[PDB]
């Protein structure tokens, strides 16, 4: 008969096995391999003003105890109750770029052990971990952001302890996930960030995330209601020029609405000091509308005296800008454009 | 028996009680009768993209090493300071983004076990659960949040989960939502999934949700009639009134703009054009063209011959019917779309 | 006898006293007498429907095994650190979205022993509890808020909670609430639940708050008074002058609308109509009057003779006089009403 | 003959460990009278006054003092010990809870914030870092003039008055960092100290008391709120001096200055909780808006008794202007000279 | 020897080592050297006045009763979880609002001990500091947030702190802050602390932030010329048009005020001048100037004689080319200032 699940757990790692979890596996001999991949259940939160994203990932790590090799059952592998965790040793990787992070708990601990014939060991856990992301905001809102992801050892150097990613599939992601705001590209950079601190040298293995940002947004909330408002400021070209508070007035609540406009859409982000996509836009946006209230500046200034040479030299003014403002402004978009397309 | 020496010998220090050990640990799979009751439902946010539910979590299966012959009980009620000493299953909700226990004024649990082994386990929860919501037919849109009860660490040749029979989702009575109607039919299905470490048994409830309309109407729909409306009254004025036409065709352009913008506000921002971004847009098209109408008739009746006078004077009277007209066959169209 | 060894021999190694089984075990139900200290109450939101108290929910009931001859004192005051060793209730709140318990500087805990065996346990605890309102008549609208103290593990033939015959819900001296005035009266009644898993006792408390009329009388009556009155100005004003009436008439009609949406912000979004809004649609009723009065004004008086310059003149002559006392005849009616 | 004196292993076993027979469940003079503890507290930080939840946090060092004669000691000729805290957990000390504390918690980080200190008579000093988030309900009548008093109530929870006992000490019983500023508030130096003491159905707890005097600081609302409203109301008598043919312009500059009152004051009421009793700023407000409501009644009246163009209406209507171009700046500075004073 | 047995001999049960006692307990102080690596800089508030980091906090001293024998290596890396085995400093940061721990996916600790008794400790610690700023000068301000470093229970016979000779304090490469630019040198002091409990060793360092002024430049300073601008155009608009002046005027003031009530919102409420207040209450009153110019217009040119409308055309043409040319030399004085 095989033996009993309670004394073989006792005989390998509880009280009788004499195993220490405070000694690593080959611990006199070469580092531990620990293979890492993640399965990423969640990924959002992406957040411009705190610069850094929310993941919830189940982490799997892979090394190998000889301690832990079995020949009691034909099995080629065992699955373990997770509280023989605390009983066994486990490497201690941390995310060295994370602002938050927490286990799992609810029903019971949401953890995984595994151990094989040989004495591999897979350890899955899932996490829930808030992660920092710096961000360059000059193309935005056209912008392409590049989201790290740093796992690091925190008391073992690479002679005792080594991480590395799965040859095959190391990152997955759950199928039909979405990003609201982003697209997810499919290609991950995969890399190493060994670090060298002042307590010695660290294994660091890092994923680079790439994350596109959705146009349509932008269009039906930010361009095209300032398209609205320029188109505005030209219909005072075809009204009259005596109607002065209607065309003074027309032309200020349109500089002052741009403004707005303008002021409202950088409230979602950080206080950067340098020139974003969006602020070029509604720069030269301030510009076409700011003009057109200086166009009647002239057309009323030129006019002062009512003699016919000057009441049709400033009707000259409003026949010219009629058409050249309507294609300046599309010029414009052509070049503007063209840049956040091509570059 | 005393109790003491019964639970002792059961699952305590003379029983040789496992609990790290599954029951029917070498033969087929635990099967795991699941059922819900939610005390509480609320929190739907569209920002965030999830709901908060308050439940009382109900778990069923057999441990053969927990049947008991001691009392003639059919069943008896255990302090829930002994499911430390059982095994149970490892139960998590694949969806969830913040979960927790409650522990006032005690462990909200319950354990009862049964003559034949069959166990009883009630523990209150309180989940937060993403929703994706597609937002296209906001605000007459109706949301499908879902609830993934899975687990973790047991493959299907170990731990299989299931739905009762009779009524597995129980709500409690006069239970409302202030923007949302919690449809009666609830779909139960099967989410298997299928990892590289494994296949692992998970079962899902879809619950629907229709978004009360009225508040809508209220807030949104109605204003922006009273915008649209206000515009027209431009066209009983005096064409020589030029700042008073332009003004009101202004002001109701930038108040249909700010009411447009600020309907989003409460919203994720998503790229794809939602219903109530086609009210506010042909909103905008009604009243940019009222104001848009009197430019022609500004710049018509330029020179103050009486044919143009007049002239200018007809598009007047021909706007006062033809846009309430057109706004109306306009709202035909859209309120029998949706 | 020392009191090491009596807590030793009453409840502690050599007493064999197990915590797992109730009082009166094959008996009938432990009588639980509930009684609450209501320490602070606050932060009562209308937009995620809930309030939050902080209590001494005191708990007395028999236990036999505890009942002592060794002292004549008529109780003894233990330190809380005996309550893990000692039976007691689960209650648990059953609308309690939020709750904890308070550590600092040491336990919030008190237990009392008597003569007989009756135990007196207090706890402090910090509760968010739900409270579904109805807003109808906001903001002159009055909202009962609940609290239920239900068990969780226990059926009524092993446990069964009661409120004190004295004094059962005490409130601390000179307790305000900003917003709203907390009424002398309390109902108090069962609740008692009936689940799938069978039949729990449940005992509720019901607050009266009467919300107060004097911030919304300030902050948002008096200024929509201001604009409708503003509105009126118009009348006195000469016909000639359109951009003058017609700005006027504007203006006034957005600040209304404005006005009206600013004070739906610190409200959920509810889909019926609210007290508030029928003043407010009523307020742009006569705002948007006053426009549409220079409308007809400025549109019979378009030619200049005489008799139509007379014949507008003397609508401004009426709506001087008929305004003010059709708004006077509504808000006879209005605050009669509610 | 002078022998080695008791290892401190040794000493702290004897005195409160395994072979004391100590037991922390007994208060010190178990059948006697109750024990005193003598309380202090060091305010390390003091600060988010919130009018809004009604509230302030503060970050202390609550010391306790009494005498447990179970703890005294002959062993060591030193008048004190300083003992690792973890000892705390092996003797008696008060259950000192803060009755208006709406949210507490410890400090463990590197370690527990803790001070243990026994003297040669068995008097023990214990400090701990707590904050604190106290309740303070506030008048708001005079605001922004307003001062508030902030209380903190020491309390026991499970003692009644026979057993348990709370006092101030009698040198210092509160003392504040230095250099410790509060943005908007001035902390006043005398703190007043008094009991609290307690009747529950329950018995008679010991409570006591100190009040912190808080006196808001006035620049900052002659900044942003009383300078902005008097521009508002010297720009509503520019109207004065402007044309009365001018109805557009006149009527204009009437409305605006009144609707920007409005929001002007809506606005400032945006941070305060929604109290139904009159604050010193809704009177000030009030009056700034009669002010500039008038303006406008103002040219109501100049416009309508103009109505005719005859000389003598015209006149008579240029007549208001001039009365009310010194009369509305005169009743202004009247009205600061009343409000001023009264506050 | 094995590891196992070696540990239980240095510091575990066949040791006698007590954690209770520190290291020289009779002798003089232990000498504790400190040094920080940050990680992580940030969340730097003006409003609540504090700033967020994340460090390595490395701690070293020596223990005699740790050094060894038994191996030939310089040092030997312990398991973290032999830390509550060993006596340790109780370092504080004594202007801490909040910090924790990091526990994911083990306790982010290391323990290295070497030959003579030598340890060095190093903890991963999120810490929310509190930062008072003055901001006068803001938004060209400069401000010193410390980090204080303090003994708890420790008086200065029986612990003291110091840093590090060699780069106390690292910060990880390519750490970029977005408001500021965080100075390459950074101060050390003590600071020492005298309580009525004692004297503490304290020792802070200084970090020395550069508010980035190009984003002011672009949301603040350049939208404010843009108004102040737009004020003059109205001195090349026609003096007969009073309500384009005027309107063009008023709406100037009021955006210049709602700009500057606007950028404070981002500021705690302090009640002192600071730079921005400045440089708004200067364009306030050269666009309030501007209206004032047209009252003076319009007053002065009241009679239609040739007189007074070429007097009034004076001040227009003076203006034109004064508050441009004053304006300018207010921006010389202001920049050259700060
Ligand atoms: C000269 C200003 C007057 C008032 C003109 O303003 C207007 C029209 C009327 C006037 C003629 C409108 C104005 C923009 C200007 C034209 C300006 C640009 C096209 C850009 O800026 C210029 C000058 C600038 O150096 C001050 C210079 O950056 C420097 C410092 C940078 O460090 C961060 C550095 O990276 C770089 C290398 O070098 C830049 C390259 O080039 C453009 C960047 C300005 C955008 C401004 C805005 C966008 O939204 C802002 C806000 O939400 C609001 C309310 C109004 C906008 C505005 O006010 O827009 C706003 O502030 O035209
Ligand atoms: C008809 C609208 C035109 C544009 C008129 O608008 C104005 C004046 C000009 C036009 C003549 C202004 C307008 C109110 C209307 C008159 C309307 C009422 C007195 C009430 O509503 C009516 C119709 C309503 O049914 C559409 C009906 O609800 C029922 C049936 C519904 O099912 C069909 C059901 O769901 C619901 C639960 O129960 C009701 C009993 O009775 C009143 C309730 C409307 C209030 C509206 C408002 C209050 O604040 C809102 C907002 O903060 C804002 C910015 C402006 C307001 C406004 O716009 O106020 C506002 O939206 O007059
Ligand atoms: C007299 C005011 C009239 C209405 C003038 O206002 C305007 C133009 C029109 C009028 C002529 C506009 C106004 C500024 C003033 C001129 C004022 C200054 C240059 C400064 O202030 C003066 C007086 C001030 O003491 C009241 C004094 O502080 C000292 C003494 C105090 O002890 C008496 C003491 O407590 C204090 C701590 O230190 C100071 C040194 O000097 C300047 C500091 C004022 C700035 C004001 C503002 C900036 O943004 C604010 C707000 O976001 C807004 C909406 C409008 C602004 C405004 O309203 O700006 C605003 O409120 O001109
Ligand atoms: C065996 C451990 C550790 C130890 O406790 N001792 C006594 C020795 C003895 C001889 N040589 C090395 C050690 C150290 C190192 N090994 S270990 O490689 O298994 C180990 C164990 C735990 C560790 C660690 C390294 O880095 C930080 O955490
Ligand atoms: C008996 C357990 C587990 C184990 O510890 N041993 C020693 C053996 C021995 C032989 N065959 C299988 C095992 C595994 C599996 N069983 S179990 O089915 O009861 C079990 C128990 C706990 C588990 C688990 C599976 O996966 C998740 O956590
Ligand atoms: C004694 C307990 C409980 C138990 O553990 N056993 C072994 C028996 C034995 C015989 N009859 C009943 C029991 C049950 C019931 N009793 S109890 O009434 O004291 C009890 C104890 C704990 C409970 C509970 C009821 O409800 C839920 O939590
Ligand atoms: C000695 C304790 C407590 C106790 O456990 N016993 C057995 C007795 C015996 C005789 N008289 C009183 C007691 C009580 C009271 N004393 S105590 O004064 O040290 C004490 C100890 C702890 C307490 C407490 C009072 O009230 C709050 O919690
Ligand atoms: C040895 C400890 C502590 C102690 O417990 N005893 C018995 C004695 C005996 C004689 N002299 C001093 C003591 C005190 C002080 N020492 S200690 O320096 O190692 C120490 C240990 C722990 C401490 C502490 C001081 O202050 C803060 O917490
Ligand atoms: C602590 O050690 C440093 C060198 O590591 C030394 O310079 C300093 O003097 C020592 N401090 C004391 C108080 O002895
Ligand atoms: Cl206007
Ligand atoms: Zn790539
Ligand atoms: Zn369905
Ligand atoms: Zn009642
Ligand atoms: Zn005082
Ligand atoms: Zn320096």
């Amino acid at each position: 008969a095989p033996m009993s699940p309670s004394d073989f757990l006792d005989k390998l790692m509880g009280r009788t096995s004499g195993y220490d979890a405070r000694i690593r596996p080959n611990f006199k001999g070469p580092p531990v391999n620990v293979t890492c991949n993640i399965f990423i259940n969640s990924f959002g939160s992406i957040a411009e003003t705190t610069m850094d994203y929310r993941v919830n990932i189940f982490l799997r790590q892979k090394w190998n105890d000889p301690r832990l090799a079995y020949s009691e059952y034909p099995d080629d592998s065992l699955d373990l109750d997770p509280s023989m965790l605390d009983s066994i040793w486990k490497p201690d990787l941390f995310f060295a770029n994370e602002k938050g992070a927490n286990f799992h708990e609810v029903t019971t601990d949401n953890k995984l052990l595994r151990i094989f014939k040989n004495g591999n060991v897979l350890y899955s856990i899932r996490l829930t971990l808030t992660l920092s992301c710096p961000m360059d905001l000059k193309n935005f809102p056209m912008d392409v952001q590049t989201c790290i992801m740093q796992l690091e050892s925190f008391g073992y150097t690479m002679n005792d302890l080594i991480f590395e990613w799965q040859d095959e599939a190391p990152v997955q992601v759950a199928e039909g996930l979405t990003l609201p705001q982003f697209l997810l590209k499919e290609e991950k950079d995969l890399r190493y960030c060994t670090k060298h601190y002042n307590t010695g040298k660290f294994t660091c293995i890092e994923v680079r995330f790439h994350l596109e940002r959705q146009m349509g947004y932008y269009l039906i909330q930010m361009y095209i209601p300032s398209l609205l408002i320029v188109i505005l400021s030209w219909v005072s070209f075809w009204i009259n020029m005596d109607a002065a508070p209607a065309r003074v007035a027309l032309g200020i609540t349109t500089v002052l609405t741009m403004t707005t406009q303008s002021s409202g859409s950088r409230a979602s982000l950080p206080k950067v000091s340098y020139v974003k996509a969006i602020d070029i836009w509604m720069a030269v946006c301030l510009l076409f509308v700011f003009s057109a209230l200086l166009e009647y500046a002239a057309v009323n200034f030129v006019s002062r005296a009512g003699t016919k040479v000057f009441i049709d030299r400033a009707k000259k003014i409003d026949t010219i800008s009629r058409a050249c403002f309507p294609l300046a402004f599309l010029i414009f978009n052509i070049f503007y454009w063209v840049i956040y397309k091509i570059l």
